[PDB]
């Protein structure tokens, strides 16, 4: 398996909020972090607690990997509403989070997320994307309707995908998203190689206006 | 530094809900937990989620006790409360917990509890109550009016207590003190060897009716 991430602030933002995370190691887990200088802490202590997490429990829990990912969240959740108190006036800073976990065979992949950040799985020049975006529009601009960080963290959406090879994942902050249409990232994960993949993706979300921090994380199974 | 630590059934109860843990690698942290099979699973969840907990964070917080112990708290809380759902019927399972963290100089003892087991602080021959019991009566039997394994967690009681050379802390469950009164757990306490007090303290609680599980942890400064 290949797998490349990126994250850049964009040509509009003054600093970038989003965070992420590989499992270079091993590459078991793929996280990226949308946050909203609150946004920047909020999405850094998501991926390290989330991290951290599903690097200490994963031999004990990968057996109940939805379980595992809801700890994993929750943990991210408590820590942020901590820091939330006192601390200070940081008082309302959230992140989303997207989170694949893979399990050990490798064709298996564990979707948890909250907020509007997304995963999408492409597959010979299609594209499908996986996550339902926790926004008030998308359950029918708001904008977000859930966020790590809240004493009220009321979803975490899991869900498992099965995987084919040459199938690739993509984790992307809304970016993304609101630069490039899903017929534009599927033309760019159709590139071989994860690398200039990921830069493509990233370059053609700036070239098309880059108004706001753009992450990929571009896995090829 | 010297410490023990010992468990048992007692010699009524069938089975033994009462857990502890000692960092015996570094003697950092201690944890008794008395659970209420749900009982064991949750003071074994407690005592596993509060260690892991510890064990991974404690390099990055140590320098922030209370938010250390009250987020490694919050795991264990969580983690009992996803086993409840299914669980089944584990429904209600809790559990107490009190822990002491070290700081790396070894003379100050963050205590941290919830529920009716107890950290005592023993010196020349004196004994010291330190955490207050988490019962409907000690807020003036019930009995808890506090355990892990609840979404309504109100309380996570974190107090730091300094050391002194000959100190003794004493972790313990209510079986020791529902048997033993304070002026006898004292005496245990002054017998030099770690270990043979702690095996005192228990065979003590057995001697005066051993009616519940018993569990001490016993530290000597
Ligand atoms: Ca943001
Ligand atoms: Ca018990
Ligand atoms: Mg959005
Ligand atoms: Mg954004
Ligand atoms: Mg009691
Ligand atoms: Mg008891």
């Amino acid at each position: 398996m290949d797998v490349a991430g990126l994250t850049d602030c964009g040509l509009i933002r003054k600093s970038n909020q989003d965070a992420f995370y590989i499992d270079e190691k091993h590459q078991r887990f793929f996280i990226v972090a949308d946050g909203m200088a609150g946004g920047e802490e909020a999405s850094r202590l998501a991926v390290d607690h989330i991290r951290q997490y599903l690097e200490t429990h994963l031999e004990d829990l990968q057996h109940d990997p939805v379980t595992l990912l809801r700890q994993a969240f929750l943990a991210a959740n408590h820590a942020i509403v901590e820091q939330q108190r006192q601390n200070s006036a940081r008082a309302d800073m959230g992140t989303t989070a997207v989170v694949i976990l893979l399990d050990e065979k490798g064709d298996r992949a564990w979707c948890a997320h909250v907020g509007d950040s997304r995963i999408y799985r492409w597959r010979k020049d299609q594209l499908q994307q996986i996550t339902s975006d926790h926004t008030w529009i998308a359950q029918a601009r708001h904008v977000l309707s859930q966020c790590l960080g809240r004493e009220d963290l009321s979803q975490i959406d899991i869900q498992p995908i099965d995987l084919e090879p040459g199938d690739r994942l993509l984790l992307c902050s809304d970016g993304l998203t609101e630069e490039l249409t899903d017929d534009v990232i599927s033309i760019y994960l159709s590139e071989p190689n994860v690398q200039k993949a990921a830069a493509a993706l990233v370059d053609a979300a700036k070239t098309h206006g880059g108004r706001d921090n753009v992450t990929v994380v571009v896995i090829s199974v």
